[PDB]
């Protein structure tokens, strides 16, 4: 089967770190930044990595069994099944957001009344003894006094990690999966900083909640949702260094820059000197597959 | 080009479970026939010709979908309505803005924030209430109205429905998701709704992937919202545009571990599935979710199925 990509506009397309539309292209605002998030991982041929659904259904849910009276949410995936510990970092679609607290809001499935307010809110903090998701476990921060069950939700809003007190919410982190014997399996590998000029393309997108800067709260991802979909359905397979992709402005036809797709499942251009970039775009344009290309291959800079 | 105007049909080759409904970002759970078969739908989201042409409020992607935006004043109850990424909603040309929840016969419970972040600290979250019965529930002139005073900062705000319930008037009635609510009013009525789809008859009957969303009702049931189409469906016709060739495309719902075909469904150009209950009581609810639509060939409208499920 040929490469492809979707035809669809960019400001149309989906984060993959949690579900909402795509506000921007960018570069990292360090230039040696590593990355090493658990959605939103996928490699071109189709196969998902670390934490990342297929689709959008099971991106940052999670859901898990808890008692009245307890702090503790034993997970299991988003559809009920249960989560294989020591195997996984997290189950499928789990939140990857390091460097925050979680104010979520869950409800017990499925519904079995005829009135009430099903919603309630948690608080999860990631860089505490409790925050075990690779055990099959994460603690909240008050016990839940509210009635045993099956629990499904989301994060709500974000907020500063109440430790080290002071300290900024910083998106470009993942979370500890892991826990004080047990360092999380099959983690999603970390991705570089390429050098030769090239540098590596995030989509952002904001979400609720505050910060010490009082601006908004934006998700860096690698990959739109709809490329990862994509991928899974076409299990196209990868038959060089790099996809050559054009931006193209839909309306024109115009080539809008040169971008490398590399196998791993991440996007690179050469930023023509500083205040270049791919921030520099319109967002209505669509990523067309031109060609394979080998390791030798130049890019025209943005 | 002559590519384009060759290009196959196909549909997404992923499992049923993994799949999104498209009414509201969510894992669909299961397929059902309508309880009365009877049943005309008009959903609004989750509408889409199979060769890409979008129909009601539906969008593209997920990334839209079930979300409300809109400005409003301080003391005030009204939310004038904006498109989700904030540009104007222009109204008489459509039901409501892109993504506009059509949840009908239910009160809506709503959870929304001032955007964008300009706090250092502080829970932005705002919880809210609509009824869509009443006569300020007209999305489609540009605005809805919340049941309390919003005592709140003037502004930009976003969010969704959190969970339903019961609609408060009439009082007693019980939420009825298959019906979508009232956009417009009595003087106005909504123009561009996606049109009505209709029980195909003659041994066919229409297909539904359901989810549930939060809330109680009058059975003590989950709330089962009904689609007409799995959302990655939408985005892959709307990005394939592959051009209709007949009068149904016949799929097969294929068992990803023997290979065996546990039913078969016409997938109709206006966006919809039929398939055939094989007796009173059968039908695609019968299935196991882990199966793969498989595009089989186009077909007439005459074209007759095998009976699915067990009576
Ligand atoms: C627990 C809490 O609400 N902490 C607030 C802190 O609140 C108060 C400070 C002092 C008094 N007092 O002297 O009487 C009373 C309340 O206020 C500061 C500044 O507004 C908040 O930053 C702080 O919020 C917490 O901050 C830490 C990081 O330091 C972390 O981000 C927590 O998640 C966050 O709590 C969350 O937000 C607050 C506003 C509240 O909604 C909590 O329920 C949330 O968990
Ligand atoms: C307005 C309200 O909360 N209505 C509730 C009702 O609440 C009260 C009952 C009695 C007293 N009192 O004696 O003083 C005070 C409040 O409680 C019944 C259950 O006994 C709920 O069914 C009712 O909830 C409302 O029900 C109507 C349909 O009849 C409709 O579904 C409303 O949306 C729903 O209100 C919502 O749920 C309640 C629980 C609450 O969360 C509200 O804020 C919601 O709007
Ligand atoms: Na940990
Ligand atoms: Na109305």
């Amino acid at each position: 089967r040929a490469f492809t990509v979707p035809n669809i506009p960019l400001q149309t397309l989906s984060n993959s770190r949690f579900p909402s539309l795509i506000q921007g292209m960018i570069l990292s605002p360090d230039a040696s930044q590593v990355v090493q998030f658990q959605n939103g991982r996928c490699l071109i041929d189709g196969q998902l990595l670390g934490t990342t659904p297929a689709t959008s259904g099971q991106l940052f849910r999670v859901r898990g069994k808890i008692n009245q009276g307890a702090r503790t949410l034993n997970l299991t995936e988003v559809d009920g099944k249960p989560f294989m510990a020591f195997d996984s970092p997290a189950p499928v679609g789990f939140p990857d957001f390091g460097k925050c607290d979680w104010h979520m809001r869950i409800s017990k499935t499925p519904n079995n009344t005829s009135s009430g307010d099903p919603m309630r809110s948690v608080s999860v903090q990631t860089n505490v003894q409790g925050f075990v998701p690779h055990l099959g476990s994460i603690q909240f921060d008050e016990v839940f006094n509210h009635p045993t069950g099956d629990y499904i939700g989301t994060i709500e809003w974000i907020s500063q990690p109440s430790t080290p007190p002071g300290t900024d919410i910083n998106l470009w982190e993942i979370p500890d999966y892991g826990s004080s014997l047990s360092q999380a399996a099959n983690l999603a590998p970390p991705v570089f900083p390429p050098g030769f000029g090239e540098a590596l393309v995030y989509f952002v997108s904001a979400f609720p909640g505050p910060n010490n800067r009082s601006a908004p709260n934006d998700v860096p991802c690698l990959l739109p949702q709809e490329y990862i979909t994509h991928f899974v359905s076409e299990q196209a397979p990868t038959m060089g260094d790099a996809a050559l992709l054009h931006y193209v402005d839909p309306d024109t036809n115009r080539n809008l820059g040169e971008f490398k797709l590399y196998p791993g499942g991440y996007l690179t251009c050469v930023p023509n000197g500083v205040g270049a970039g791919p921030q520099q775009l319109p967002l209505n344009g669509v990523f067309l597959f031109v060609s394979w290309v080998s390791r030798f291959y130049q890019l025209k800079p943005v």
